[PDB]
């Protein structure tokens, strides 16, 4: 019935795909409908052209799941010709209709957790700094780390992908920076970091703890199971469809809304390794590896 | 410029999102437009609805990446009415315009890799048999297993997700059926499967070997890196868009088309009952220790 | 005398700086004058404003050293209101006044060299694909690689920086992709590639061969020295000033001018032939290191 | 908005090209425009000729990034005819508006680092002595060098390029003089010095240690990475543009602003006679050892 138009950022990432899917899930309940358009991933203009396409579609309202800086947020919004526009990837400080997850709680649950566990040397692996959310999370980790008087020994950013956690986390360790813990921007890059740690002959949990962010499906699995900050994209899905519907149907709601968020503890977190293999230990292993090579 | 309508499976699953993203990219370079509609895992009617919603938006042509039984594929093509449709998930035998990967080489490369390593006790983990592709790959492991004189000790089916791979493998092992290798319908279920092996105290590769399907993004980065049958969805993307346009210009090929496939061997595969390592493995172990010494 | 305007790509890069300094040498001998205007690396528009800045500069002639995709080349041409326009970073096939190097030869001398030593596993490190020249050279590697029935085991692209060469090469190796040789699209990136290779306890030339493109001032005396495709920028400059003067002097110069390009053999290229040593021998070597490690 | 004229020395050297780039980024932000004019190594007159060219180019203000002794600096300024001018390559004691980095810090930091390591045999590779910065640094090396009772066994002067560092160093070594640490006027030369050192069986860091100046882009990719005094050219570009527009406004500043300098420690430095060690060394051996093993 009520045609919904969604400007979504690359569905290649799991969160968006799970969000769009939720949107479709709820829409079907209200007998509504969703038509999806994928922003070219390049800021306002790309975002704006998508919306323009959506309007030409007979779109009743719009849900804009795409990372928009303030200035660009009001713009795209101003572009939505009297059509109710709800934004899912902005700042809770933007004067537009939005529903977003608590970025304060999320960044808090993570630090507090790692601290309550005894981690001192912690590293940050942020999402691309082009994204609102990423920067908003990097900020949280800084507000609460210093609150607990902690200073990140290393910080760096990927692009939300597994291979990025692997790229960044490999480069770091090489630099001889080995935190006892890592606070990651999302689960995917987290999978990447857990991949780079084992690659480095370290254990996850046991040597270097990793906290994700999102709780995208696959994460209950992952080896070992990823402790992360769950964001219910089923909630963000219904809440936003419903709101967009109200907004559509003159039910003035206007502002920004913040969603719960939570800490799902699993196995990538233990705290923190006191020891490390000594030259003696490495030489030993090397001995038998030598022997084995000899045998060949 | 023009409009390409894609009717796609749940974008919650990674191959669907990667195909659609690839579709978007080729379209991007040719100035076309992509508008995606999503179908409820129900079949024909659910798929028909989506075709309709797209037809109600010009849509120069449709790309239908939704599994359809040969009979329901015809029925669905018949509803596009004068609009060119290209099916990406059907049997290579349905009288429609299709582009599907070689399931015969996929399944053969899987079985031949396992058997040649020496695996006798092999279990199959198939996707929902409500999916043609699932059925195709399943029936294919049978063809090639049978002709290598092998019979699977276990045959199980999930639903494309990582949890299903986990819950199936788990209850398989807990039933006393423990294979030395597993052939899985997709990379996500491969992950859920690895997850369970290790959950039961076994080693992936050394103890239960695992073979995925797709080589979706995150499969490397898995611990250990997933060995798998790679299905270039970047190819599926451009090939799909180009031909779709040819269709909307009378320059159609009209028939079914087969895309290649290849075994990306990584580290979830090993000879059974292996005592003592191999050359490459000694290098891997060595390099880890080296990285471990570097940080010294 | 004659005020010459150079709208140039990033001076931070070496080639552009050498081309601009070369230009200045001629200008000073032919009593000309040069005014450089930098482009902000944003395609046609960014490129146009520069031209606009130059024309408004009483520019008696224009040399556009900026990668301009054919449509945009003609477009910037149109922008050159009544002033001869000589382009330097375009394709061989665009009806405009261009003086460009022969990429067919550059790509061929490179590929033919690496294939002659016995390399089979060759990876590419293209420049940014938004560049015409990056795209021409990349193509040639293909056109010739296939000729000698060889296909890259990797392909990637950087941004013309030594860091992107490092990062991208480091990334290719970090994922187990390790060819016998590399074809790099410029020497700045060649530097990082060498740095990355070494950084991975790998030997340049001996283990991984590298072939850069350009021959900037530093390549001779890089470590080891770099065998690279020679593009004479002292020639480019003189040809541009001379022809720009003539072209404004009334002379009928008109079209494209393909400049030579050769191969500079130095110390970053050797034949492949791997020599394994004995499991006994290597084993012993390891045991050595073991003691060396235990001592520390 | 307004237009900034830049009189730059050869854009063939990296520091200059980097400074200009930084200037452009800043202006861009403040909406200012930039027209570049290149100077010949001739001095006073060539520079004056540059300035007059720009005055004729309208120009709201000029940034003079060219080398001038006190007298030439004052001549050049007087040639600027009222238009605000800022000098970046002068003596911090010249009565003109400038912003030069601190050479006292660079030279002190340099010699202290080599003595802390225990070096006794320190040679000096100064820049062209026509350069106030080149002379200042050489003098600086001499103040803290003699201040530390140490006397340079050798002292030579190149000309800012890699090939001249090589030349002077090959000469030095060739004459029998073979230090154990070297202080070089800039990194390009440092590279050449490092090339010569390898050219002669010697090793950088281990055998002949090397310290450069500038920390220009490519320096962290040199093999081995270069230890060097980092001059922040972004800080130098924005502080200069800001100051020029301000200076333009008639808002006082008048004197000179000494910018900070620091020492980036990398892998071209080591204490003299080293009694065998290095975790990365052994680790590097392991990495190379681990490769023959893989191929075993
Ligand atoms: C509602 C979003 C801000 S969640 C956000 O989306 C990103 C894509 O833009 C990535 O997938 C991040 O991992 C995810 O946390
Ligand atoms: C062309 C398709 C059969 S790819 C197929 O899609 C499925 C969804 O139906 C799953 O995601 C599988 O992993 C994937 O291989
Ligand atoms: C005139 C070009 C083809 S030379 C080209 O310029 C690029 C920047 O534009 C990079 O510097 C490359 O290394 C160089 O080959
Ligand atoms: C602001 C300057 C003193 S930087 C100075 O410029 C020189 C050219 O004049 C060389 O490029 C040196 O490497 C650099 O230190
Ligand atoms: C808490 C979800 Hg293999
Ligand atoms: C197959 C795109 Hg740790
Ligand atoms: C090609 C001769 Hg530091
Ligand atoms: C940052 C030490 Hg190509």
């Amino acid at each position: 019935s009520l045609l919904i138009g969604v400007a979504t950022s690359s569905l290649a990432l799991h969160a968006p795909s799970q969000i769009v899917a939720a949107i479709k899930s709820r829409a079907d309940q209200l007998g509504a409908s969703v038509v999806v358009s994928m922003v070219e991933r390049s800021g306002v203009e790309a975002c704006k052209a998508a919306v323009h396409n959506l309007l030409a579609q007979r779109v009743s309202g719009l849900i804009i799941n795409y990372p928009l800086d303030d200035q660009d947020a009001i713009a795209v919004e101003a572009a939505c010709t009297n059509v109710p526009a709800l934004f899912l990837d902005v700042s809770d400080q933007t004067p537009i209709n939005s529903i977003i997850f608590s970025h304060e709680d999320g960044t808090r649950l993570g630090v507090e957790h790692l601290v309550a566990l005894g981690h001192q040397q912690i590293a940050l692996l942020a999402g691309p700094l082009s994204s609102v959310s990423a920067r908003l999370r990097l900020a949280g980790w800084h507000k609460y780390l210093t609150r607990n008087q902690i200073q990140p020994i290393a910080e760096r950013e990927g692009d939300w992908s597994a291979m990025s956690g692997f790229q960044q986390t490999m480069q770091m360790l090489n630099e001889g920076i080995v935190p006892t813990a890592m606070l990651v921007a999302n689960d995917q890059m987290a999978l990447g970091a857990m991949r780079a740690i084992t690659e480095s002959g370290l254990r996850v949990g046991a040597d270097i703890s990793v906290v994700g962010y999102d709780d995208t499906e696959d994460s209950s699995c992952y080896i070992p199971p990823l402790t992360t900050i769950k964001q219910d994209f089923r909630l963000l899905g219904q809440t936003s469809v419903d709101r967009l519907l109200q907004l559509s149907q003159g039910q003035a709601v206007k502002g920004n809304q913040l969603l719960p968020v939570s800490l799902v503890k699993r196995k990538t977190t233990l705290a923190p390794n006191t020891q490390t293999a000594s030259p003696r230990a490495l030489a030993d292993s090397l001995m038998q590896l030598a022997r084995q090579v000899s045998r060949l």
